[PDB]
């Protein structure tokens, strides 16, 4: 409201703002800067937030279930539990943020880079992580089913044995260590 | 008929004896020492041949379909042809055999000793190779198809990436290599 008009103001740089719990449903915040503020329990569902900056910025239950993030800078960002529901991550900078378990069923991660992210029992449930950079990331208890991880890169990441039954795997690149995991995970013996 | 008569009297060795294209159909030979018998086409569909010795006989286009071949010692036989649909191969001495496009479609090979035998192009289609010793067989271009390898050792045996799309694989014993392999057979990139 008092924020919207300061975005229509041509003003780009909000930093630390604590916004906890507001309602911006598909609000258009582009290429703004977001960086730290405090969000926690926000509802953003189809927000427009390309190119934002999101980095350190706490997250934790918001709803940005269709939100749109391509591009954007979430390094570090605290998604606790949020819900992503058919949000559009393509090609966001996911770094080292933590989504555990965050709910991101039918999200588009293609081409984002995860690595050293914290997807801890996440949702990945039928969503694309087409040319993810994984590498690194922990990927424990995480829900695979219908998961696309084609292309992605694996290399580092730790993930459970019903990963390897379950994402799509065609061209995931994967240490050795990580095709004997995959090859034990359908249960032949080493 | 006359060698039937032989049978029936006790004598239990028959060593090189030329049978080209007889009917056996359903006969008794079990414990007889077959070794070195020229076979070829025989008819011996359904005999009974347990424990036999059948080592370096030519058997190439004989049709043993369900033969009973259980324990026999079929070492280094020529079966390269054979149709063994529905035969049973329990526990039989199969070492280095030769079994190219052998017909081996719902046989019995549970618990058989094949390491070194060579099943190029053969018809593994719904035939139970469960806890059979493989190691360094050849299966190139063999017909895997609904096989069951459950248990079975693979150790050395060269087989193509469609066996690892195929075969049940659960229990098999695997190289490191050959597990690497599996993987790629189904995408996953090194």
């Amino acid at each position: 409201g008092e924020i919207l008009r300061h975005y229509a103001a041509g003003k780009r740089n909000f930093q630390h703002i604590n916004l906890q719990e507001i309602e911006l449903t598909n609000a258009s915040l582009t290429g703004a800067d977001l960086s730290y503020a405090n969000l926690h329990h926000a509802n953003l569902s189809r927000a427009n937030l390309r190119s934002a900056d999101l980095r350190n910025a706490n997250l934790s239950h918001a709803n940005l279930s269709g939100a749109n993030l391509e591009e954007a800078n979430l390094e570090a960002a605290n998604l606790r539990g949020a819900d992503l529901h058919e949000a559009n991550l393509s090609g966001a900078d996911l770094q080292e943020a933590n989504l555990t378990q965050a709910n991101l069923k039918d999200a588009n991660l293609s081409d984002a880079n995860l690595e050293q992210a914290n997807l801890n029992n996440a949702n990945l449930s039928e969503a694309m992580l087409t040319r993810a950079n994984l590498e690194q990331a922990d990927l424990s208890g995480a829900r695979t089913t219908g998961a696309r991880l084609d292309d992605a890169d694996l290399r580092g990441a730790t993930v459970d044995p019903v990963l390897w039954r379950t994402a799509s795997l065609v061209g995931a690149r994967v240490d050795v260590d990580q095709a004997v995991a995959f090859a034990a995970a359908h249960g032949l013996c080493l």
